[PDB]
């Protein structure tokens, strides 16, 4: 017999050169088409290595998604400027992902399975239809990310067309779901044309005033409340997540979901959140170690914790600097009022913002 080999990175180049003379045939060709706008090669080695590993992290995600219709390319700064400006690209050595009329300026982790899932996650329909158990059940699972869920009549109401326009201004970071079912509605509690709004990790969702909303009401809506009082951070949104700073810091937590302190200590967390979700001031990074594991050395390092732990601390994002909470492993886990007080302490005496 023979052994038939895994998939492997075939060497084959399918990157695309995006200048004046092509681009525009490049849009033509492709559903989804993500540019990486980058700089001219500097004469350093250091810096040339670098983009050599962008730009094959860019081939490997090409071959990938070669199948379903998802492009790849590449815009130079210098050489293909004029391209740039029609399209809006800005941003230094980013990428941006262009489907149909909308434009998405990626922030995320620059990894071939990341930007794969993310790419697969913009091919998919802008908003999700809820009919069957299993979808309503897998809806009200969700708590990890902000949610919409809207009550219409059918496909053709002017208010779900609304709906829609606003679910593409936010695809896929934030997902929108719809029902038509007067059932479904039932039990989500929603009137006709009802729009309801699920911060991430909590219980209890805010209704839309002034119901029927036009699709810029739902997008103020939306931008007015994209923060939520507690919020992860995910590989596809890390460096939004992270730039969005309070007042030059932030309050992170570590917490292993998998892993029993973790679990106990990411509840906690949501009872925080909960008590203080009115609280503007208030926002609380949570990161999953198991999420990021080419950065623990580097967490442990430069925080001095032990990430096999459950950890709360305060971090300045000029320098890294940062003060974490004692807590001992021998003892239970502080309670919420416990957490709250600690920031207490020091984000009165030790902030002078
Ligand atoms: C987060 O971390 C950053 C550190 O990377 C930190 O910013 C630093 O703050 C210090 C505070 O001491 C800045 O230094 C002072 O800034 C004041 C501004 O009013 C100056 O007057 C000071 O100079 C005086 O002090 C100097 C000695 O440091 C003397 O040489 C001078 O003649 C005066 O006495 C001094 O510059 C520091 O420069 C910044 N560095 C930055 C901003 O990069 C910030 O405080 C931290 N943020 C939080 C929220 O904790
Ligand atoms: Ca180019
Ligand atoms: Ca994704
Ligand atoms: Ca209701
Ligand atoms: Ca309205
Ligand atoms: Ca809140
Ligand atoms: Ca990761
Ligand atoms: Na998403
Ligand atoms: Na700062
Ligand atoms: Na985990």
């Amino acid at each position: 017999e023979e052994g038939l080999d895994f998939p492997e990175y075939d060497g084959v180049d399918r990157v695309i050169n995006v200048n004046a003379k092509n681009y525009k045939n490049v849009f033509k060709k492709y559903e989804v088409l993500a540019l990486l706008y980058h700089e001219p090669p500097e004469d350093d080695k250091a810096s040339q290595r670098q983009f050599e590993m962008e730009e094959l992290i860019l081939e490997l995600a090409a071959q990938v998604l070669e199948d379903k219709g998802v492009g790849f390319g590449l815009v130079d700064s210098e050489k293909d400027a004029a391209v740039a400006k029609k399209l809006g690209l800005t941003e230094e050595d980013s990428i941006y992902v262009f489907k149909e009329d909308e434009v998405i300026e990626y922030d995320g982790e620059f990894s071939a399975d990341t930007l794969v899932e993310f790419l697969l996650d913009v091919l998919e329909d802008p908003v999700e239809l809820i009919e069957g158990e299993r979808e309503l059940q897998a809806f009200e699972n969700i708590e990890d990310e902000i949610k919409l869920i809207g009550y219409f009549k059918n496909k053709d109401s002017e208010h779900y067309k609304a709906f829609k326009e606003a679910a593409e201004e936010f695809h896929p970071y934030i997902p929108f779901f719809a029902t038509f079912d007067s059932k479904v509605a039932k039990k989500l509690t929603l009137k006709l044309n009802e729009i309801d709004f699920y911060e991430a990790f909590m219980e209890e969702p805010v209704t839309i005033p002034d119901k029927p909303n036009s699709e810029e009401e739902i997008v103020n809506f939306v931008e007015e409340h994209r923060r939520s009082t507690l919020r992860k951070l995910k590989p596809e949104s890390m460096y939004e997540t992270w730039e969005d700073d309070m007042d030059g810091i932030h309050i992170v937590a570590f917490a292993e979901e998998a892993d029993p302190d973790g679990y106990e200590f990411l509840e906690i967390l949501k009872s925080v959140a909960q008590d203080n979700t009115d609280n503007p001031d208030l926002s609380i990074i949570w990161i999953d170690p198991d999420d990021f594991p080419l950065l623990v050395p580097y967490w442990e390092k430069t925080f001095d914790i032990d990430l096999s732990a459950p950890q709360i601390g305060v971090v300045n994002v000029t320098d890294a600097d940062s003060v974490w909470m004692e807590m001992d492993d021998e003892e239970d886990l502080p309670s919420a009022e416990e957490l709250e007080d600690w920031l207490e302490d020091v984000l009165e005496g030790e902030i002078n913002t």
